[PDB]
């Protein structure tokens, strides 16, 4: 993830 990019799913 990222601060502006974590994949939720």
């Amino acid at each position: 993830c990222y601060i502006q990019n974590c994949p939720l799913g």
